[PDB]
């Protein structure tokens, strides 16, 4: 009577398959990119906001310094 | 006969909605994600080595700089 669940019954196991192997492959991958995705931000959107203090004082510092860099 | 099976088919659909929600949900994440992972890397390794650059020179341009900085 119920034959046709037991048709989808060698179907499901064969198609869980693709998910078991991706669902959980991806999860150890999330687990490592989520400790760079916060770690790299930190040391990135934090250095760009200090670039741009190192980046206008030295580049007229850098105008001035072939006038007289220690000289 | 096969009425385990069946019993397993039940099993398995209900198994597999902790699957699907989970392993798509993921690759879309992924697919999110990868597009920074690259795009991060080369502004962020870049402006390390470019940064040292920066470090050492205005360091040193500072300290002659509160000696005459344009005045």
């Amino acid at each position: 009577s119920f034959d046709r669940l037991l048709a989808e019954n060698e179907s499901l196991q064969q198609k869980i398959n693709s998910l078991e192997v991706e669902a959980k492959r991806l999860q150890g991958f999330n687990e490592y990119v989520q400790e760079r995705l916060d770690r790299i931000t930190d040391d990135f959107v934090k250095m760009k906001d200090n670039f741009e203090t190192l980046r206008t004082e030295l580049s007229e510092a850098q105008q001035k310094l072939r006038r007289q860099q220690d000289n």
